[PDB]
């Protein structure tokens, strides 16, 4: 069908709040958030959606303190090492890719990350994005950059740059659905946070209060039916 | 106070379906919307915000009837010459800028523009930008084509261009607040329709299912409450 997304982006948000609440550590509240990914990914292949991504980590969350972004790092590495390995090697069959300025990651997360890009790099089901240390401003500078040196290099005079080009400089140059049909964000608030920008012209936004551990393939099903009403 | 944001952006839509309801046409539909706008504009300035945009039109807009679209024109131009002149003019001293592809609306258009703009050059009071053939990416690649050309002249090497380099090319770069704070979306929809896009990473938005014809003063404060619980 076509009434379903080809791209959807989920913004995560809500580990500390829900901690609080739960009379937690915000390390918990990370933990369980993360555990729901693998479900959430399922289903999206399930629902026959392309592509989807899922937002771990902006450049603006390395200001948070050393201890949590460390547990973080972590986590996701966990999360790469085990659940990955199952999904992109199950009969979904996911192709997995992370984007995002990959160089400020730790090392062991940068080869948790190409171990598992190589290991579903030909796979032919839902493609699964990771997006870790990205964010929009930065995408659209690195690609205007990019641009500018080919620019220089006589590749590419200025009256060649028009929104195809630009959007092959992008991070998102990876797929061929770079930019999201539905943008679905965790936890209340309603703003972008500097997540994609150039992407989301035309993208439907949804926005559940629901605080993202509590977050589970119900809640993209609702998500989905949000969408198909619009 | 802070709590008062500084930029302001409106996205204004349900015309038609106001039209419709009414069994009137979308030339009255429109009428009534922009008649709106003076009021709109006087409250913003007497709440102390410093910027006000409202987004007339899009580049796809150009898409809709002839017909629609050379009414819309007529109703700016009247708009310029008779409810903005006054703003401008009276104590609230409002300067007035357009941004947008000017050289693709027609000629009367362009040059009640550039008298408004020529009247109001030197008030002091809160800036009113009307965004007429404005679209997001449009203004992302021509901020990029031209960081591009001053590249090929030796002007810029390409790791020069950061944020505020690329912010300097940008269509709102005739403001210190290119960034709204509150971005207000009228008729219910929650999508950006390729309105501002590398302005908006933090800014908040805010939804109201009004139509835009009946979008008031009341209606402005409403969102403003939104922001200030946020």
């Amino acid at each position: 069908d076509e009434v379903t997304p080809n791209h959807v982006a989920i913004i995560i948000d809500g580990h500390r709040k829900w901690a609080k609440s739960r009379g937690v550590t915000v390390q918990e509240g990370h933990q369980t958030g993360v555990n729901n990914w693998k479900h959430i990914i399922s289903r999206a292949s399930q629902l026959g959606i392309k592509l989807l991504t899922i937002w771990a980590l902006s450049p603006q969350n390395f200001n948070r303190s050393k201890m949590e972004v460390d547990f973080l790092m972590r986590i996701y590495e966990d999360f790469l090492r085990s659940d990955v390995k199952e999904l992109v090697t199950s009969q979904q069959d996911i192709q997995f890719s992370a984007i995002g300025d990959k160089s400020r990651l730790p090392e062991y997360l940068q080869d948790a990350i190409s171990y598992a890009e190589g290991l579903s790099q030909a796979n032919k089901g839902m493609h699964f994005i990771l997006a870790v240390a990205y964010g929009g401003r930065e995408d659209i500078v690195e690609a205007a950059r990019k641009i500018a040196a080919k620019v220089e290099h006589g590749i590419l005079r200025p009256d060649d740059i028009d929104e195809a080009t630009f959007e092959q400089h992008l991070m998102t140059n990876i797929t061929k659905f770079p930019s999201p049909d539905l943008l679905i964000r965790a936890a209340g608030e309603q703003r972008l946070s500097n997540f994609f920008l150039w992407q989301l012209p035309f993208t439907e936004f949804y926005f559940t209060p629901k605080l993202f551990p509590d977050f589970g393939e119900a809640d993209l099903l609702d998500a989905l039916a949000s969408y198909r009403c619009r």
